């Protein structure tokens, strides 16, 4: 009786056993129940809101029953800490990982509703600026699929990044606004909020160390599930939220907004270091509530197991403070000596490196941290001491090294180096791609590489077979199943079985026909939503990628000018029709980013209204390019433009993209392109320009870019252009400063590499002109494609960092 | 087909029929779906949330059916405008209304979960100050119970009244996060999200005027279901909330907490006005966004029918933009004559007035009016003017009066007077209490009495018997309904049939025994939850409002320190145990009444360690006195203080629960007590003191409470040791502010009904000797209390204001 009178309440039985007349009769409840609605009144949104309740109540029971797994079995728990999770859209994907996309779409049907449309409400989970945001969602599907105790552990910003819009040709930022109509997948825990402290001041006591005179900021974690796909595993991200702890009254009430405006907006900032104190706020935020909520659970089923049942995976120097934060709590709160405490450390955290540009890399003037967080910074000092004092002993005499190696940085403003505190608290330190992890190794890391070997590795990069091919290509999904099965989907590199295909006359024809349904259906979207009509019988060639001088937006926009000064000078000379894209965010303060956006829309306002050009060539800028974008956009791609200058892009993982939907890639030797390149055959790539060797010949010597503007004509006519006004009428000095840098500041040598680039496209529309033979080259690409599948980078960080087995045994 | 498969989505089918198995069943279903828990994890607070949404959803098909119900008839539709609503909480309230508590009682019980402790869980939406809020609420019980089609329109207020704590004896504010948790009651609503503008210009353009350059702030709808009474109505209260519209990029972002600052936290005013810029923008905030509202479902099934179907009640001077505002858009925006278009508004508004102390009463600067709401100012003065007009031709050559009846009040800092905006602008004025509404005709409103005879009324308060007796009080409702029935609950005058049992001994048995249950239930919940200790077998003598001088809790002061200089003068004389309790919020700027709050603990302090008093006589103070609390300790209460200065409560509400709940009354001819006291009888009521006439007549002469301090020994005894320090030993003149007030500053009279309040105290006392003769008079009291409930109230607003009639037929 009593205590076992509540074994009545259990998940025992949901929404039946997953097929139409239950949806049904589900999508009904939660329209007149949930949204308090009726079919008189509901709007599209609530239909859209209707169907995603019933399809997370699927959700449940297998969320519940996985993380009662993990209590029960207790296994090593996978800890991935990240500032950013681009998630994009739920509904779909969660649809697809459990199987229930036909019965929904059957469902909604009878109900005399569109799927699709509904889909179309869901606005995008855009907490992550790009790659490395990206990268953390992947891996969170990877994660489950594999059957990991993985937990994602990030912040849940009210605002993620900026809705861009371009007005006048420039881009224009809006406030992304994406909880406005609630948000259907999360699930707000309070009983774990947790208290983080800042400010403050440390007195030592007799016992040890003692932090007192904080300010309080508390932690409201937020939970979304992530299901693997078909192993009926759903695992969690939790994401924290900022809430106030509990002039005169009402300014006091309405100052609550102060210590709640740490989780409000994701700062914007893609391969760029900004020292503002609210992103500290934000990066000790998420980390201490972060490391509480690891303890606890640590201690619910003494702390030399720590690293034994814990692993701290840290995306990038953002969460780099759970080191010292580890340490304080340890030796402060647990008091362990610091020797067993920084042995537990060291072997939990472990770092990934996503680039190798010194502005891109976090550096902490120590004022702001001796005011904000004052026992961290004494703590990072006498970690300092300690791994100098090895370094010492391991070199004894090389005092410049030390100053190399120190996680200090004197000079005017002293500053602290994450990336180097980092490497000194991690027992792996890893590169994102082959030729990263070894630029690392020689460059930037190479005295930590010499004192310790041991800790560097290699993980290539890769994105999830499920949303990337799965979810938004299920045409060349289906071709590719009819011939090889579904087991591809879990096991990308059976997608090699699809070279016994390339001289197969029906699968040539289907590729092909996939891909043109895909050009066609993007081509109605652009049409639809922003009426721009694009030519579907050209070749989509496509750059989409955050704005970059590193990337070469600006290399993409040399080569149109000069397929447009070519025409123009030979116009009934046949060309090769063309529909340039080129789409991305520039951040808010960078400037450069900003023009280019701006030349890029003014290069279209005269190629795109030219008579003696017509359907030949289009240049197009995708607004607002976001996840839910790239999965329109990237399987209408023929062309993949993977540009950046050799050694500046780490990995890429939007390459990897194009190359599992079906388009060719044109690019440098830089990032995963060398593997790609590897994997398919460079005979079935479109790699161009210097190598990293040859960037470096060239700095040793001196870019001048004045030399390649003395000895290419065509070259010489498009600066001309740009200078003169041609692209800018009415303000013919609009492109000065893009003038300015490309002859005189430019890092990335963007001249040095234009005529193999122009080339190189010369030899693309050579083979575009063979559609057969373009498109067996895309089948060997395909087929390839195998070991950019996020479940084989994932494996590897399980089996060669955290010390886990991943698997695909499938729970009840 | 198509369209015609859209008829399954239906309301139809819902939770079964309102039994114990269905309720389990779906409780269960919400544990796990809704709150993504079970058994094993859920907390109190889950099963909290499980059991209120099992409830809600059985609100849901009545409250669609109920809506769908007035689209169809299309009756005249009742505006309730106020800027506050003190809701309390709803669990109880909406099983009781729906007749579920008993099963949802036996459900929960079976589930092994005890209801009780779980209705505990909730916390009060108090969106409300004191009276004047509550009215509100119990206005829109009755509205929905009387089956009109009722709307009540505020602010959703992210903070409510602050939380009040004791710190030192002190009242200490915390703010009221009643939304931490979510609230399960309300269902936002986007698609009617609106625009309100603010600050810009007007230009005067051929066409007519025109508000141009405004700053815009969106108003978002959240919509509570108010249930009637088992008549299967469910009306809606609609909430707006402030939204911000669509320094560099990141501080942009921060700072759209600006504009949603509007709707943050309720002014904890009560009878006071604070000319807060603020203020005035939640005033407009609300009225723009409800007036729009009202338009469009007007317009949605030309204006000239508009009062015919439109009824907005002015809550007070606080929305009385709505006049303004309402011919602005008439004007401007519809473009009909000013002539036609102040027809409409007039026909369409009327005002109630709550108070009589000119401190409590708006008037805005005109130069906060005419920076904020440009177009609303001019308009204003249009008003003006013309109603000058009217009054100058009839009544010409009074120059005197037209200065006093102006909307414009000249002097140093020029101001608009709200109350004179809003009876130019209403049919009907109407004050609270017969004796009130009779002193507006003869001071404040007179000059428009004068003018206008026709347009002032009277609606005495009234609560409701649903929430104040059959939801508070089980033990009382259950009795009274073994003896007549349960017609009473929606026919409160049948109480009378109780005057039958005066002398049956059952009976009498009977309410003495609920009585003392009462008290011994909230003896227990004090001591539970903040360890305080009261005797249950003495009287509980409580006085429970807002802390002000005009209710005058320092006059309570005076008699319980009368009462301990009188037993330590004579301690081993007899005297009828009393347990002293007073509770009440002090507005946080209004230091007298903080005064009040340190004296009343400063005497408990003294009083409740005498070893010679002992358990004679108990002084407490209740902390944090809200909605919840007075469900609890009104029917508890023995003794119901009112003791407001003669003239200076405009009615009162307190009052009436005290007396249905079976409290004897001790008060002045004040507000409502006349009326109650014309009720029962005085001959079982406890008035004393001084009349209107008789403070009139004091001040026409000169009130100088010297006097009576030179002529009262035990007086004199009292203000010695406060003056001394007797009641604050360790800070002597802690209390020198109160003594001077009271000597030299008493605009409240308190030492001229000191004596008269002492001596009718001893009368309650020794009726109390009687325990049998005092439950007889209670029942006489219980009685005849039917006059004072909302549904009497809201029956006159109906037919007497509003032109539709009230009916209790159900819904099916
Ligand atoms: C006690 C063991 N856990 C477990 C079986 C959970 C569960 O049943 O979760 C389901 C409702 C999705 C879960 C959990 C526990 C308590 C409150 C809320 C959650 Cl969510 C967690 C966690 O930290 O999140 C567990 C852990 O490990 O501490
Ligand atoms: C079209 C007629 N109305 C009606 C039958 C309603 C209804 O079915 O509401 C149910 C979901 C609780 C209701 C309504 C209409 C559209 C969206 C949301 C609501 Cl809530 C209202 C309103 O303004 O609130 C109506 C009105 O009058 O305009
Ligand atoms: C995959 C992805 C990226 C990363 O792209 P790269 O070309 O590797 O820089 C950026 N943004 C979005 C929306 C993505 O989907
Ligand atoms: C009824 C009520 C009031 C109004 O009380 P009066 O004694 O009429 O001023 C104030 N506060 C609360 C919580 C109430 O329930
Ligand atoms: O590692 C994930 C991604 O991180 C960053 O955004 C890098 O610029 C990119 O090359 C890398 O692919
Ligand atoms: O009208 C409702 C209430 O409004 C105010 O709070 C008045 O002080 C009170 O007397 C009245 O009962």
């Amino acid at each position: 009786s009593d205590q076992e009178k509540r074994k009545q309440i259990s998940v025992r039985g949901l929404a039946g056993v997953e097929n139409v007349t239950e949806l049904k009769k589900n999508f009904n409840r939660h329209l007149h129940f949930t949204l308090v609605k009726d079919r008189n009144v509901a709007t599209p949104r609530d239909y859209y809101f209707a169907l995603a309740h019933t399809v997370r109540d699927h959700l449940v029971g297998r969320w519940i029953r996985t993380q009662q797994h993990y209590y029960e079995k207790d296994p090593k728990r996978i800890y991935y800490l990240s500032l950013e999770f681009y998630m994009g859209r739920t509904l779909q994907n969660t649809m697809v990982n459990l199987a229930l996309e036909n019965a929904c779409d059957e469902a909604t049907y009878q109900l005399g509703l569109d799927m699709e449309e509904l889909e179309e409400i869901e606005e995008d989970a855009g907490l992550g600026n790009g790659g490395l945001g990206r990268l953390a969602a992947c891996f969170l599907d990877s994660m489950a699929t594999l059957g990991l105790a993985a937990y994602g552990y990030g912040i849940r910003y009210e605002f993620g990044i900026f809705n861009q819009k371009i007005c006048g040709g420039w881009q224009m930022e809006e406030a992304d606004d994406w909880l406005r109509y609630g948000n259907p997948w999360e699930k707000a825990r309070p009983e774990f909020t947790l208290p983080v402290h800042f400010y403050g001041r440390v007195e030592h006591t007799s016992q040890g160390a003692k932090w007192v005179d904080t300010q309080v900021v508390l932690a409201m974690p937020y939970d979304t599930p992530v299901p693997g796909y078909r192993n009926n595993v759903v695992n969690t991200m939790r994401l924290w939220s900022a809430k106030a702890p509990n002039g005169g009254y009402i300014q006091a009430v309405l100052d609550r907004n102060l210590a709640e405006n740490i989780s409000r907006v994701l700062y914007p900032n893609d391969n760029f270091f900004e020292g503002k104190e609210l992103r500290l706020k934000q990066e000790y935020f998420v980390v201490a509530a972060t490391l509480q909520d690891i303890i606890r659970r640590f201690k619910s089923s003494n702390f030399d197991a720590f690293p034994d049942k814990v692993a701290i995976q840290l995306n990038d120097t953002h969460p780099s403070l759970a080191i010292p934060e580890l340490m304080r709590v340890l030796v402060d709160l647990e008091r362990l000596d610091w020797d067993k405490a920084w042995e537990v450390t060291v072997k939990t955290c472990a770092y990934t490196n996503h680039t190798v540009l010194p502005e891109a890399l976090e550096r902490w003037p120590v004022h702001l941290l001796e005011t904000l967080l004052p026992r961290h910074l004494q703590i990072i000092y006498e970690i300092n001491q300690r791994f100098l004092n090895r370094v010492a002993a391991a070199f004894p005499g090389d005092v410049d090294r030390l100053r190399r190696m120190s996680l200090v940085e004197e000079g005017a403003v002293k500053r602290i180096n994450m990336a180097h505190l980092c490497i000194a608290g991690s027992h792996a330190v890893n590169g994102v791609a082959r030729i990263h992890s070894e630029i690392l190794k020689k460059t930037i890391f190479k005295d930590f590489y010499e004192l310790e070997p041991h800790k560097f590795q290699n993980k290539t990069n890769g994105i999830t077979p499920r949303r990337w091919l799965v979810l938004c290509n299920p045409g060349l999904a289906e071709i590719i199943a009819e011939r090889i099965g579904e087991e591809y989907i879990s096991d990308l590199d059976q997608l090699r079985k699809l070279l016994s295909y390339v001289d197969d006359e029906a699968f040539i024809r289907d590729v092909a026909k996939v891909k043109q349904e895909n050009k066609l259906k993007f081509a109605a979207y652009l049409e639809r939503e922003y009426k721009v009509h694009i030519n579907p019988n050209s070749l989509f060639d496509v750059q989409v990628k955050r704005i970059h001088e590193y990337k070469r937006q600006l290399l993409n926009c040399l080569h149109v000018i000069t397929l447009y000064n070519r025409i123009k000078k030979e116009p009934n000379k046949f060309v090769v029709p063309r529909t340039v894209m080129i789409g991305g965010k520039a951040a808010p303060g960078y400037h450069m980013a900003k023009m280019i956006i701006k030349l890029i829309t003014a290069i279209g306002d005269v190629v795109n209204h030219d008579p003696v050009v017509g359907d030949r060539l289009r240049v197009i800028f995708l607004e607002n390019y976001r996840v839910s974008l790239a999965e329109k956009v990237i399987p209408a791609a023929d062309l993949s433009e993977q540009i950046s200058t050799a050694g500046t892009e780490a990995s890429g993982t939007g390459n990897m993209k194009f190359m599992l939907n079906g388009a060719l890639t044109i690019g440098t030797m830089d990032g995963a392109n060398v593997e790609m390149a590897e994997e398919a055959g460079e005979e079935n790539f479109f790699i161009f320009g210097m190598r990293v060797e040859d960037v470096d010949r060239l700095d040793q010597r001196g870019y001048n870019a004045q030399e390649y503007y003395d000895r290419i004509p065509e070259l010489r006519q498009i600066i001309e252009q740009l200078s003169s006004g041609f692209f800018s009428p009415k303000q013919p000095d609009l492109f000065k400063d893009i003038v300015n840098m490309l002859m005189h500041h430019d890092r990335f040598k963007v001249f040095a590499d234009y005529e193999e680039y122009v080339k190189c496209q010369e030899r693309v529309s050579a083979l575009y002109k063979n559609p057969r033979e373009w498109t067996r080259m895309v089948i060997r690409n395909i087929a390839t494609s195998g070991k950019f599948s996020s479940d084989r980078t994932i494996a590897q960080y399980a089996r060669e960092i955290w010390g886990v087995e991943p698997s695909r045994q499938r729970l009840p």
